[PDB]
């Protein structure tokens, strides 16, 4: 489908301006899902496709429904895969700008992976977007250890997963416009001209 693996396939001899690492929502196919794919497209339209590596969080992250109930909102193995990818970006391309994101379970995964990441890796992540953030309430609109200016949380009116519950209703499926417009505009501001 819409998956992207450019951090895995790219050459440390041609590091890009930006690397996006994005985690999909529960039951979404591929490694980007409905929001990661247009978010990556938008960054490639702004900077050129060869100047952005788009990477989804796959492998061990199976976006299983039951893993929402685990304490941080995803599996330990899925969070560790997020960390692994952030570290691969830092090992291959330490001076590339990293931007991160997630939807739904994937926003919990991203938040936990950024919390667990080294000071070096968190410093390289210039911007993060979270859509339908399942730990919005519990993490008070932030990511632990991550400066607020680098974050945007998109929590729709009536998306109760942002309100300390795991109740999934139609507003949870409303983020496509933000993934094509406000969210990439924010990441572009953090990457720079
Ligand atoms: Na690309
Ligand atoms: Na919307």
């Amino acid at each position: 489908g819409s998956s992207k693996n450019e951090l895995e396939t790219g050459s440390a001899s041609n590091c890009p301006k930006a690397i996006l690492i994005f985690a999909r929502g529960s039951t979404e196919t591929g490694n980007l899902g409905t929001l990661g794919a247009p978010l990556g497209d938008a960054l490639e339209s702004r900077y050129g496709a060869s100047n952005v590596w788009v990477q989804g969080v796959g492998g061990p992250y199976d976006a299983a429904l039951g893993d929402n109930a685990l304490p941080r909102g995803s599996s330990a193995a899925a969070i560790r895969e997020g960390v692994r990818l952030l570290n691969l970006a830092n090992s291959k391309c330490p001076n590339s700008k990293v931007v991160a994101g997630g939807y739904s379970q994937g926003a919990a995964l991203a938040a936990a992976a950024i919390s667990d990441a080294s000071t070096t890796v968190r410093n390289q992540i210039v911007g993060t977007v979270l859509f339908g953030y399942t730990k919005n309430q519990q993490n008070r609109g932030g990511i632990p250890g991550y400066p607020q200016d680098r974050l945007r949380v998109y929590c729709a009116v009536g998306d109760l997963v942002c309100e300390g519950t795991l109740i999934v209703l139609a507003p949870h499926l409303s983020y496509g416009d933000e993934a094509r417009n406000e969210a990439p505009a924010f990441l572009i501001s953090k990457i720079g001209n």
